């Protein structure tokens, strides 16, 4: 009929995600990484996405969330909706060497 709405629609507001990243302890910006749809889950840099809940750790001190997202989840709808395809297939194209 219609699909795919978020998982954890209590991490759908912005405010609601930076509300985790109140005891951030990582050079990433917690504020592109809320805006980019992540939240830290309590453990680690450990985050996930609130729409399509795509976990991602690791965090280089001055990784581009928006570009992580793309790359390990091409799919999300959220981030189709704020970056559109181009974004998403430009990302995925410099990527190649
Ligand atoms: C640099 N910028 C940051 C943002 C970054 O890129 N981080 C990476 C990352 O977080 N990734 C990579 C894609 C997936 C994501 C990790 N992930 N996925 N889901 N959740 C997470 S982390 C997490 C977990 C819990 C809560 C919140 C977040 C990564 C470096 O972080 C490490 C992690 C982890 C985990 C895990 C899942 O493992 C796979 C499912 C897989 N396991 C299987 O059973 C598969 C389905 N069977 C084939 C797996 O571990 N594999 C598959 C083959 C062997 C191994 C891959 N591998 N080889 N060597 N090391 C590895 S682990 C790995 C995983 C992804 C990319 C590279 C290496
Ligand atoms: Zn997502």
């Amino acid at each position: 009929n219609s699909t795919n709405l978020p998982r954890n629609p209590s991490m759908a507001d912005y405010e609601a995600r930076i509300f985790t990243f109140g005891t951030w302890i990582y050079s990433v910006n917690k504020e592109q990484l809320a805006r980019a749809g992540f939240y830290a889950l309590g453990e680690g840099d450990k985050v996930k996405c609130f729409h399509c809940g795509g976990g991602l750790t690791d965090w280089k001190p001055s990784e581009d969330p928006w570009e992580q997202h793309a790359k390990w989840y091409p799919g999300c709808k959220y981030l189709l909706e704020q970056k559109g395809q181009e974004y998403i297939n430009n990302i995925h194209l410099t990527h190649s060497l």
